[PDB]
């Protein structure tokens, strides 16, 4: 049918398509709430993943099941489901290795608006419904639930990769929606001091809400010097990268103490090389582990985060600053992500 | 000096001993606040660690440094410090393996009221001050800080041993002071649903405060049946044992799902064998990992738990139900632990 | 078709069933070489997993694909394959948790001769062929290859569970075919000293071949005292249980040092409880981790063990002491596992 | 007391100092066998660790204890010992975090020929003898034992950091003495295929001896293309960096599959930045972990590696290509490392 799609490199618009058909194990979902992402901007305007032709955008959606294949057992038409941004193929060798995000190739667990039609349409296709859908409790509002498919699972993954010990000091570089969930994720991993690096006031306020004990604004000086002064030269036990340019990797290495971990969940769109400073990395021997992973998807990941919201461990509704209602307003919410206003964190479009 | 001591098996009383002298790396501390433990009850009236003669009891104390050895660098007379219940020798082979709790032998990190005069005296000896003391911030009151040396580090260790994934369902068997900190620890590891098992109303109330979402009373029926009904037959991702008799190990194995973890921090004082049910343990193949560890000690452990309290990640003051004043009430608080009233969780003696 | 089956508890015999039909993702395999297992003895004559009716026995087989479903992509009729004893359903919640051995329930990844007709028949059914089959290189003979499905993956799993550090001292309690692979697995994890506990000379000879540095005969005296004398009172860093009765769990705990690991891969067929000694387990606080897991299965596991054999890291051929030829000798080889002669390690029936 | 020392940047020569005196916990050792290292060449002629003045060189030594402090308990005059290159202070906060290599600061566990007179003297000082010395069994020759302090512990550390699963494919970039021990280390962790990258025939021969299944010579083409062709486009499960310049980091990321690990133990002496390719690192999301650590030291590490040699798990004598006799030949063996002949791997000077 109609869908907000990438017409060509650098240009987008509504196009004409056929309604997707479900396989024996798949399901067709109609969206109830959707959200745009900064990653979709990188695909369109920077060409970071190559050239696409008439591909629907969007990968964050909470919808209602309308049709299932003959083999779907746990979902029926009428069920209220959370759809993860990553819907991998669960029958490959990379799944047996424990990295479903790369099932079938690097980043191949991320299908929506990458190698597969996204969620910005009246219907979309979800492969392996029993493995890639989670029921949505009535107690969770749509605006909060639509932060789970991507923002919550990415930010929490950064905290998971960070290997946070109880009471450790954690720095979160960047407090966009992913970084704000990284701040909340560190609090969920038992972090004591959480130092957040950001400038936008609407984000700084939300960072304190999610557990940040210190805010480092670049208006006071270089980030490295500020954090080293805050930690009295000790540094941080772990740094979570959730924003910035390639140089932020150098900053993370400089502020993490020997034996610590740099956990990256930032999608670097430009630059050939990510710099690792030789001297500050101990010339290769400082035991500063560097991790960088795509957000996990699938049913279990969604079910675990739904319980965190259900039992009031984290409230993602603070991420939602703008709410829209039309299918035509999907374009408007997208435009907000193109040129970030200072009062926007994450916009949500309620469809039905 | 004076000290409340274990005279023989079944008898305690105040005695007179010589004030301990510090070695070049040691410190002499006078207590500012102390707390009795159920373990000392087991030592005196059950002979759980054998017979002692004129051994000062107690291993939970916040104190003021009065004297240090010539080689102590980070602590001077007058410093208010949190003293860990475990003060191990940091120069053994077990420390290089990462198990300071067993530095020099099984449970050898536990010295106070075991192989060394405890803290229930006008002064006590702390070996290796720079490695086994942590500075106490003025912002933390004495009643809350004296929960850190033993209760918090033990309860949090149960949560650490449990290998909790984000959103996992955790059962805490026993909600005494250690179990209440296991509940708080489970919340500090991103647990979603936390099922606490206990009956005493003062403990049930504190368990809800520290994050318990469900309360299971053993007076209403078998714990296994209740928890399986709550989890709709799925079981729990992890069970933390913090109380009960030897049979509670069988209960933990039965409620943990295949691949889960049983983390024990309960001190079993009676029974020759802890039963592991064959069928419910998968006849040996259910991947139900069983862990059991003594609480971590040392400076770094105390500093990180102090940071957790300082940055308001947990408030252990709700563990304290009775506060008395002065040395003479150490006896009153000790006997309070033997005859457990239904309103007692943890008593504190302020030595101002 | 014909099949050697368990009629009821205590009864075995040849039966007749319908040749299995493959689903779209399944494959029908005819066996080229099979081996009986001690686990089937426990299932039939001890009723360790309950009563079965006309369940064809056997779960260790190398076969030839004769039929595949329409969706099988990597295997065709005529391919010679190694079939893992564990062939789990790869589309479950337990797979997303990382425990395919319990996909769909405790031990539910083990289907052959458990909840599904085994391999001791003219044909057998393999669910999810592309995920549960591995190609057999021509360089590996059938007698050696049939040690991979069960013996090698189980024994190596014991070493994996043991958390062996480079140079650590490992004890292997029991040197049947599984224990001998635990010896080889421990060598493959960088173990230094490997202490093997067994009495049968044919097993003692194979233990030395696979890397055992010391032999402890339990008929020669108490295991604990002998091992404690060998390690000069230190104990072992890890103990792998691969045989014995329920009492061997107490033996393992007594010989492992504080902080070490007890890794069980032994299938306990009798007894209600596996005893854990309270005092030797530190009264619950010795950090002696107890693990017990079913062997991993699936394509990737088989492929990696095949690579270990291909690149000559392990030669499982020395496990095979008896080779017979023909379907009728499946009964003879099965009975050989029942009345264990002193010269038997593992028998193989060639159906070529 | 004489010692071969670094006079200034670019100059070396023999000096005279006063024989060092041990503190109460230290020991004075006279060397029985020493070996020069490439790190000392970089220190003297490239100033890789800054400018030093009149510092005795050398950090690889087997020696005889001649004097101990009053508090040394496990070592007496006359004991033959293996001295780790890293002799950290075991009483710091970084030790309680589990990183003794950085006890007191980044790389602060490395004292010999860094902040302390090295082992190229008639005597040298060992701090904390009971924690930093290991008894040398008479069964291990000096030439083999002197490979343990540095080469073996470094190379094996690369294999440990690599997170090798049983049967995994491992690439070792660089086959100098450290890389050759990384190959042996990969074999110890259960690697199947081991791909070694090198050109010198004496190293290629030793690489096959230690377990390499494939050799990649740059004379046949680019390393990235050769390795991807060998693995049929799959890549390797882990890459161990043990040589080369900063550009080798980019090669490692390119050949490791998503979810794998890059383990670096190479000492990068020049360059401001270590390049990480953005696209081949999944734009930050490929789950390609990068680790880089200094070699472990201390008594326990040495004792476990001694056991590996004692029980014949690894023979490091293949690393020794040149053997000299007498103190005066320390200069000759040192200069041998500066202008490496194609037949040199590691030289050893036998003393006494
Ligand atoms: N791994 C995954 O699965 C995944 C999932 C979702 C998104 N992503 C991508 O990863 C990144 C997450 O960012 P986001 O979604 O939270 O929105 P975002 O607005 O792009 O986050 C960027 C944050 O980093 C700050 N920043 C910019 N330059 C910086 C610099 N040199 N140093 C320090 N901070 C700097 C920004 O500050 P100000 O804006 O206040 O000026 C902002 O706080 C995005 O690129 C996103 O597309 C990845
Ligand atoms: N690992 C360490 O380093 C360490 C440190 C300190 C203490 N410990 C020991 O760990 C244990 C923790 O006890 P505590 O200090 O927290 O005080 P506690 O009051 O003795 O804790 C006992 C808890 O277990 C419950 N309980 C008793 N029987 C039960 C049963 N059949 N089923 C379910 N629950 C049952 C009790 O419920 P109700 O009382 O509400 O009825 C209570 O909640 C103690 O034995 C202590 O000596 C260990
Ligand atoms: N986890 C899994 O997936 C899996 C897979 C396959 C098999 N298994 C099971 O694991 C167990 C391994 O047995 P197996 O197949 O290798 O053949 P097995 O011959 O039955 O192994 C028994 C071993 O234990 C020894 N033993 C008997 N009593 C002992 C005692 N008190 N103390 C110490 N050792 C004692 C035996 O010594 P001697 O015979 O020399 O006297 C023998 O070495 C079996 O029960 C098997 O069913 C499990
Ligand atoms: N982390 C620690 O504690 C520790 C301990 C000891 C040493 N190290 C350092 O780790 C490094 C290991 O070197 P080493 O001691 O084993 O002696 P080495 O001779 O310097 O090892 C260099 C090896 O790497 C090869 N090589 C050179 N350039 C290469 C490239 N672009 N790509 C792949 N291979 C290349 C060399 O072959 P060709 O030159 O013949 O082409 C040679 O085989 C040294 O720098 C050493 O200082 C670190
Ligand atoms: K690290
Ligand atoms: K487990
Ligand atoms: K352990
Ligand atoms: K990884
Ligand atoms: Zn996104
Ligand atoms: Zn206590
Ligand atoms: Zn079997
Ligand atoms: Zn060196």
């Amino acid at each position: 049918m109609k869908g907000f799609a990438m017409l060509s490199i650098g240009k987008v618009g509504w196009i004409e398509k056929e309604k997707p058909a479900p396989g024996p194990f798949d399901a067709i979902v109609r969206p109830l709430a959707v959200a745009p992402c900064t990653s979709d901007i990188h695909t369109v305007f920077e060409g970071a993943i190559g050239e696409r032709h008439n591909m629907i955008l969007g990968h964050e959606a909470v919808g209602e099941v309308v049709e299932v294949g003959s083999e779907v057992k746990d979902f029926k038409p009428g069920d209220r489901v959370v759809v993860p941004a990553a819907t991998p193929d669960w029958r490959t060798s990379e799944v047996q290795r424990g990295y479903h995000q790369h099932s079938g190739g690097m980043l191949a667990g991320w299908k929506f608006s990458n190698v597969k039609d996204g969620v910005f349409g009246e219907f979309f296709h979800v492969n392996d419904a029993d493995m890639n859908l989670a029921h949505l409790p009535k107690e969770i509002p749509l605006e909060a639930a639509v932060m789970i498919p991507d923002m919550m699972t990415t930010g929490f993954h950064g905290a998971e990769l960070a290997d946070i010990e109880l009471g450790a000091t954690v720095a979160v570089l960047g407090i966009g929606p992913v970084g704000l969930m990284a701040v909340a994720g560190a609090k969920l991993r038992g972090a004591g001091r959480i130092i957040a690096v950001g400038s936008r006031p609407v984000c700084v306020d939300a960072a304190k809400y999610y557990g940040a004990t210190d805010i480092v604004n670049y208006k006071d000086g270089p980030i490295e010097s500020q954090i080293m002064n805050l930690t009295e030269g000790k540094g941080v036990d772990a740094a979570i990268i959730a924003g910035g340019n390639a140089d932020i990797m150098a900053t993370a290495v400089k502020i993490v103490k020997p034996g610590g971990t740099i956990a990256n969940v930032n999608y670097f769109g430009e630059g050939e090389v990510l710099p690792v400073p030789r001297l500050e990395w101990g010339c290769g021997m400082a035991h500063k582990t560097i991790k960088g992973g795509l957000c996990p998807g699938g049913r279990l990941r969604m079910e675990r985060l739904i319980d965190l919201v259900f039992y009031k461990r984290v409230d993602p509704s603070k991420l939602v600053t703008h709410v829209f209602r039309g299918f035509d307003n999907i374009e408007k919410a997208f435009m907000l992500m193109k040129d970030k206003p200072k009062d926007l964190i994450k916009p949500v479009v309620i469809l039905a």
